[PDB]
């Protein structure tokens, strides 16, 4: 099955754009990346940077994850990200999202060898 590493790329990476370009970005991307297949995923963040720069976070600032795990890492630099939150009109399978653009530090959990991001923990 899909590796934790590949799932992170599919759920969270968008190197093809610098930023969300219209209010429909989240609707289009949640759909196209297959995140609304079984249910409307309530929240999701997309990162508009090269994969190499996001992978490098695993060698940056070690921090505890929101759940208390100690394999979390925070980016030294801010990154271009898009936050997607379900709207009050969202109704499976017509999942609907509010697109919000932001520039923040990202916190990821890392695992494996190579040591790469497997979970997006938060943006700060």
């Amino acid at each position: 099955k899909e590796t934790a590493a590949a799932k992170f790329e599919r759920q969270h990476m968008d190197s093809s754009t610098s930023a969300a370009s219209s209010s429909n970005y989240c609707n289009q991307m949640m759909k196209s990346r297959n995140l609304t297949k079984d249910r409307c995923k309530p929240v999701n963040t997309f990162v508009h940077e090269s994969l190499a720069d996001v992978q490098a976070v695993c060698s940056q600032k070690n921090v505890a994850c929101k759940n208390g795990q100690t394999n979390c890492y925070q980016s030294y630099s801010t990154m271009s990200i898009t936050d997607c939150r379900e709207t009050g009109s969202s109704k499976y399978p017509n999942c609907a999202y509010k697109t919000t653009q932001a520039n923040k530090h990202i916190i990821v959990a890392c695992e494996g060898n190579p040591y790469v991001p497997v979970h997006f923990d938060a943006s700060v």
